[PDB]
DNA sequence: ATCACATATTGGAG
DNA sequence: CTCCAATATGTGATATAATATA
């Protein structure tokens, strides 16, 4: 009836947990499945976080691939200037234009407004 | 209308 | 007469909103 969404939060933890065993079929990967957050006001509506991630993967799973790279650049932890880190992102969600059209296709198919 | 951190007060033993 | 650990209590920092016009 309805598929399963691959990211799904959890509140008392107050932390959102991203399956990326499930999408790359790896076990270990597991212990990397869960992303802390820490902000009070990125706390509050966390549920639209994770529904409106869930919308984005399910239209297109390059984003996955693109979070577990981030993922592992933070992993490795060495050297991880906050300039490498925002060249990592840079490269791999601001440059990334086809992940840019995907999220203007989902907005432009749901406008319902003529300001 | 919470929440993470600081503090005086109780519990306990040595 | 100190030192330990923990409890309940205090204090700062943050958070709330969805009818547009020099």
């Amino acid at each position: 009836d309805i598929l399963e969404n691959y990211v799904s939060f959890d509140e008392q933890a107050r932390d959102i947990n991203i399956a990326f065993d499930k999408l790359f079929g790896r076990d270990d990967i597991s212990h990397m499945n869960n992303f802390s957050i820490n902000k009070r006001s990125y706390y509050n509506c966390l549920d639209q976080i994770s529904d409106d991630l869930n919308l984005v993967l399910n239209k297109y799973n390059d984003l996955a691939y693109s979070l577990l790279e981030i993922r592992y650049n933070m992993a490795t932890k060495e050297n991880y200037t906050h300039m490498e880190f925002y060249s990592d992102i840079e490269r791999l969600f601001i440059k990334n234009e086809k992940l840019l059209n995907v999220i203007s296709d989902i907005v432009e198919e749901e406008y319902d407004l003529d300001l």
